[PDB]
């Protein structure tokens, strides 16, 4: 159940760790984007298919904080991973070469072009979660703290319909991140340009719902 990072997969998790710790930010903005990835390929699988969306009839991103826990979630209801797609998709890349030479020679732009800005999360993270569903598999966990991962069957069944949550356990440099106010302002700065709606989980003046952030 468990398995090693491949080597390049090492090198560029170091790479992205060295040239941004100082804009830590950006791995919201990733986060996002790649939710966003994820809903639209369900969105065009939808097209030649009306089974695409019966596993949960939405397409949406809710962003979770949980301060006691020291957690932040990042839940779509995109196309999700079966077990094998957590297995390649997160711990291969292949589909690199020069990339890292061409980031060792702003990489803060270029990592996204190459769709590796998942990574950019062991900024501010000690553990990443990765807990999807997927139409044709049952619901996965994947877990890491980049020094390996595994993928286990998630044992409380399939609560997600489809999609995917990252999970964040968040190191104590980044327990800025657990306050809505600090939240909710960089998940506007970073949602204007995505076409579904992405809410927080926030309080009002006192209960707590989804408040919409674009
Ligand atoms: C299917 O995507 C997710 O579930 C997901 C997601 O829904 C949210 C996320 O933050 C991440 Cl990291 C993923 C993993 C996706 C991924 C990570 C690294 C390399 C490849 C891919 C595959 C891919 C292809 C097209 C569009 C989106 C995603």
């Amino acid at each position: 159940e468990k398995f090693a990072f491949q080597a390049e997969v090492n090198r560029m998790m170091k790479l992205i760790i060295n040239s941004l710790y100082k804009n830590k930010e950006i791995f919201l903005r990733e986060l996002i984007s790649n939710a966003s990835d994820a809903l639209d390929k369900i969105r065009l699988i939808s097209l030649t298919d009306e089974n695409a969306l019966a596993g949960n009839e939405e397409l949406t991103v809710k962003i979770k904080c949980d301060k006691e826990k020291n957690l932040l979630h990042v839940t779509d209801t995109g196309v999700g991973m079966t077990r094998e797609e957590l297995v390649k998709n997160l711990g291969t890349i292949a589909k690199t070469s020069e990339f890292l030479n061409k980031m060792t020679e702003s990489t803060s732009e270029l990592i996204g072009q190459f769709g590796v800005g998942f990574y950019s999360a062991f900024l501010v993270a000690d553990k990443v979660i990765v807990t999807s569903k997927h139409n044709n598999d049952t619901q996965h966990i994947w877990e890491s703290d980049s020094n390996e991962f595994s993928v286990i069957a998630d044992p409380r069944g399939n609560t997600l319909g489809r999609g995917t949550t990252i999970t964040l356990v968040l190191k104590e440099e980044a327990s800025d991140y657990l306050e809505l106010d600090t939240i909710k302002n960089l998940v506007k700065k970073y949602s204007q340009f995505i076409n579904f709606p992405i809410y927080v989980w926030s309080s009002k003046t006192t209960v707590w719902d989804w408040e919409l952030m674009n």
